[PDB]
């Protein structure tokens, strides 16, 4: 198992602009296109991420292709992170794609926040970390997700995803 196809579990792959579960246009595998309320505004950014007029609708290569990048850059944007980089650097490779999910989730800010569960993960006290990361708003909007990177968190292992 590799954060790609973690990833791609977690996000899913719809070749169509559609609306996240907090409601952001958005297309491919898990790739934001706004935050505005604007369709149109969607299919300009759109266009301008793939480089061509798409009408809305992408094809599979182009999906994987917005996924390789955004993968891309949720890592610089860990390595790159004060905060976020030490425990990066601490974690085992398992752990390491937990981060990186939670970062291309949630962006580098999002992530940067968890102050105390990051301390925790540094510590590698497991089960604090765990029930520290439980109280957000993360796990109380999309509890199933969350408790699969938790999980991962916790056992160092792919169980949560097999
Ligand atoms: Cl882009
Ligand atoms: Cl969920």
């Amino acid at each position: 198992m590799n954060i790609f196809e973690m990833l791609r579990i977690d996000e899913g792959l719809r070749l169509k602009i559609y609306k996240d579960t907090e409601g952001y246009y958005t297309i491919g595998i898990g790739h934001l296109l706004t935050k505005s309320p604007s369709l149109n505004a969607a299919k300009s950014e759109l266009d301008k991420a793939i480089g061509r007029n798409t009408n809305g609708v992408i094809t599979k290569d182009e999906a994987e292709k917005l996924f390789n990048q955004d993968v891309d850059a949720a890592v610089r944007g860990i390595l790159r992170n004060a905060k976020l980089k030490p425990v990066y650097d601490s974690a085992d490779a398992v752990r390491r794609a937990a981060l990186i999910n939670m970062v291309f989730q949630m962006g580098e800010t999002g992530v940067a926040g968890f102050t105390n569960s990051l301390r925790m993960l540094q510590q590698k006290r497991w089960d604090e970390a765990a029930v520290n990361l439980a109280k957000s708003r993360w796990y109380n909007q999309t509890p199933n997700r969350a408790k699969r990177v938790i999980t991962t968190f916790r056992t160092g292992t792919w169980d949560a995803y097999k």
